[PDB]
């Protein structure tokens, strides 16, 4: 699947998404 957009983002995001909790760790 050609979407390694919404993964090349939802590393990004995941990234941020851990972050996110990560925030709090």
């Amino acid at each position: 699947i050609w979407l390694t957009a919404l993964k090349f983002l939802g590393k990004n995001l995941g990234k941020h998404l851990a972050k996110q909790q990560l925030a709090k760790l």
